[PDB]
């Protein structure tokens, strides 16, 4: 192949990271890329090439049956391992995420149209409320 | 109900960042979540579940009526309560946010295809084009 | 002219990093903010103006020809000057990025289905992996 025409989007991307520590690249920045998804728009004539490169936000994909344990990596948020478990409590999914925070876990619900969250850590509760497409 | 299968767009979220310092995430992390809506994707079969959760940058809305004064708190800047008050110079948009910082204000007008934004705190002006699409 | 509506699509962002010094923003803050472009929606009609802002992350674009020596800001990445060449090798464009850091180039080439892109600095690489859409 030497013509490259298209929409290319990403899907896999190794040692990002390690690439912008030899850049210097500061801190806060490789925070933000590592984050990152990408895909270049590129058009060829010939040797003529026009390339735009795009972002958007990494997607994250949690998947479980109720009852049953497993390990979560909690890429996303703080990158620990956690033997994570989810329960009927009523309607409602309670999760518990064992491992090195006390008292980790979280509690969804439908009520009416919307969804319900609290994500507990400690002595702190999130609470956010969303609403169905 | 025990169903949850469906696009679930967040609308709420109260303690994001209280929750996210219990977990120790560094503060960049924090300062890039914290600007994020969230729209989680469920397909649940039973007990069984997939979930994968996207995120966007997070919208930011200012309403007014020229010359009455309104509550400016800048989020997606400073995070900072100000009295705003628009006020027209011809066909230029002037708005002066009185509040901490001394000579902080904004000037916005349109010149044919183009509208020019010149945001200024101090010493400091900041200048911004956008075509009209 | 005094009406505003539309959805306004940013071109230009002058001394941004700036503005948002003088207003004593948190580095993360500013190394987030300063890599967004902002679409405004504005509607009005009178002097009642509803105003929603909303931010996507900025593109970044690239245009050569396979032989032509240019120069490059890497402003998605550390902020520095190279000059830059392509060139092809078999089916494969092999840039260099000659200035201060040793052994910075990248390789880009497809293998029938996917897209593959090879970023080197020093003896580090990152390696990227995109489909055709
Ligand atoms: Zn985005
Ligand atoms: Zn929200
Ligand atoms: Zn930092
Ligand atoms: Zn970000
Ligand atoms: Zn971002
Ligand atoms: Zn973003």
């Amino acid at each position: 192949t030497r013509d490259f025409n298209g929409t290319w989007e990403m899907e896999s991307n190794e040692n990002f990271e390690g690439y912008m520590k030899a850049l210097d690249i500061d801190f806060a920045t490789r925070k933000i890329a590592v984050r990152l998804t990408f895909t270049d728009v590129i058009d060829q004539d010939g040797d003529n090439f026009k390339t735009k490169a795009t972002s958007t936000h990494l997607n994250y994909d949690v998947d479980f049956t109720v009852g049953v344990e497993f390990d979560e990596y909690t890429k996303s948020l703080d990158n620990r391992h956690v033997k994570a478990l989810v329960t009927w409590e009523g309607d409602v999914l309670v999760c518990v995420q064992k491992g090195e925070k006390e008292n980790r876990g979280w509690k969804k619900w439908i009520e009416g149209d919307k969804l319900y969250l609290e994500l507990t850590c400690g002595d702190q509760v999130c609470r956010q409320v969303f609403k169905k497409k």
